[PDB]
């Protein structure tokens, strides 16, 4: 089940499974921030049980995969290259690729640049946003420069969490003081029950400024950790044991690699300009969450899905769940994936 | 036995042991590059058995301890601060501190700056080199600037491995292509049997240029890995299981943190100028290895040991062993430590 791949110089660790005959359409699962192959624990057995060869990797910088320090190692095309390397290790011509959160842009771009290797693509939480990487209330497909739109048009004397993440200084310092607690905080805050709670504190007007006054919109000089909300008890879907696993992965891997993903957003935006316009042709699908910030911020990109993906197979919304979609609604997510993959030809 | 310390914002993981009454002089073991608390596996039980509270940590950037990205987190005083934090967690006023390789300058500097917290200090492989951090054939106590002496006076069109390590680009890339193999290579090359082998290839003249034409002296553009020597079989002291452990630690931690230690050598040299001259007063001891590059390069600093450490208790040389001293000669190392600590007052 545990595999160590390294087709072209980069070590990629993974957890695989499939029918005993080890035959069936290859399905690659790409996790987001700050997660791991473990975020797909509820999907792996279902996918393998339906007859698919499922491969859940640790992206570079995460878990047991190669940890690079230089910023250029975390640019979008490199991430996409790793996926290509995964298929070449299994000797697969085509593959179904599913990505959640940061894994999404990587899955989307993989489909964008390598349609000949993609039997279909599914993005979760973060909808296809072209050179933009992640669609926002103002820029669904990276119309304006990422960092620019952040600074101006997001807060007077405040700071966009992504720019903070990119600095890789204060952010890591705040995490290291108490990493287990930080994960718990972040996880709960953007989770369904966490978001519905914050809302329950009522006391509807312009989404563009809803991001502001939001948990991820901090005041220059403060700590993101300062806006976290902690549960009195561990949610039913995210148990103590799960938290110990993630904590274990990150106090060993650190957040340097993961955060570098963010550091390159602008760079990615630039690297993908030569693709702007061209459509994404493999069969595509998007799974969103009612209270997921990703789904929300990407509303406009979603509305214009069919415009850029001529073979879009639909937008699916999972009610009463937040950001950690495949973890917050594993069975519903499984049904959706299984339906998508089942109606397709490997 | 496994402990998670965090007295002041930095997570430090460790493996501890002691008599059941959990009482006795505190002994802190500091590992080097690229090692872990595991490098002291043969010492922990002996020290605990003799009645000492032994604590073997993972320095920052290693194993399960906090992984910082910024360069300033890996400067000498920060490393030393972590040690201080270790004693405060056990509430110990004084402690015996043993350091091998990179752990040595940290143990030495700890004694240098905090004599009031040090019952005694032991450096292994790397002898006390003042603001120099690591003594060299030319500069035993950091007489000339570290990087300067490297460039000029070390190779025409060649490059000093430490400067390469500091760049943190090519070095990591070469490692990631095959990390398990890299560790095996590095470990064997500078090991006793590896060094005696290279020498057996005879075919004595100026040590200053012996470093050159050496394995750690590479030609600009080449890979350090290019000069490695691999054993036909695993040495008796460094087994497959040990290698799997180290491999496991590093493909999770990466080398970014460890390498940053090197990146700050010059900076350290600068940070410790305000200490130049002042003597190191706690009871000190040095353990060297006949074929250890550390012991060899630090020959001059060794000859002048009593000059800077008025309470030096002696230089000890372990024959027929290379760089990995406490691993290559665990029992001999244990006897030496036990003798040193036994004749002292906690
Ligand atoms: O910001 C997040 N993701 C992201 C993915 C691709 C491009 C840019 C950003 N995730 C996130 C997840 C949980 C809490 C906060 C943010
Ligand atoms: O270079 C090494 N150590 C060191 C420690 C303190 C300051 C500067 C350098 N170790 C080393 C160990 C094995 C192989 C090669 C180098």
């Amino acid at each position: 089940v545990h595999r160590i791949l390294n087709c072209r110089g980069t070590r990629i660790h993974a957890v695989a499974d499939s029918p005993p005959d080890q035959q069936g359409p290859l399905v690659v699962l790409l996790h987001g921030f700050p997660e791991s192959w473990y975020s797909w624990r509820h999907q792996i057995p279902a996918l393998a049980g339906a007859g698919y060869r499922v491969v859940a990797i640790d992206q570079r910088g995460y878990g047991r995969s190669s940890k690079y320090r230089v910023q250029k190692a975390y640019r979008i095309k490199e991430l996409v290259g790793d996926v290509v390397g995964v298929l070449d290790s299994y000797g697969a011509e085509q593959a179904f690729v599913v990505g959640h959160d940061w894994g999404a842009p990587v899955a989307w771009t993989f489909a964008w640049l390598h349609p000949d290797r993609c039997a279909g693509v599914v993005g979760i939480s973060v909808p296809f946003a072209g050179r933009g990487v992640i669609g926002l209330p103002g820029s669904p497909f990276g119309e304006r420069r990422p960092s620019d739109y952040h600074l101006e048009l997001a807060g007077p004397g405040r700071v966009w969490y992504q720019d903070y993440f990119a600095v890789q200084d204060g952010i890591i310092t705040e995490i290291e003081e108490d990493l287990r607690g930080w994960l718990l905080g972040l996880t709960y805050t953007v989770s369904g029950e966490g978001m519905m709670a914050a809302t329950k504190a009522a006391v509807s007007m312009d989404p563009i400024d809803v991001i502001r006054a939001g948990p991820l919109c901090m005041a220059e000089g403060a700590r993101l950790k300062d806006a976290f909300v902690y549960p009195e008890t561990m949610p039913a879907w995210f148990t103590e044991a799960d938290l110990d696993f993630y904590t274990g992965e990150f106090e060993r891997s650190g957040f340097g690699g993961p955060l570098s993903f963010y550091h390159n957003i602008d760079n990615d935006w630039h690297d993908l300009a030569d693709q702007q316009g061209k459509p994404l042709t493999p069969p595509a699908l998007f799974i969103g969450g009612q209270y997921d910030v990703g789904t929300i911020w990407g509303a406009q990109a979603i509305e214009r899905a069919h415009e850029v993906m001529p073979n879009y197979r639909g937008t699916h919304m999972i009610a009463d769940v937040g950001h950690w979609i495949q973890q917050e609604a594993p069975e519903e997510t499984n049904r959706l994936l299984l339906d998508f993959l089942g109606g397709l030809r490997p």
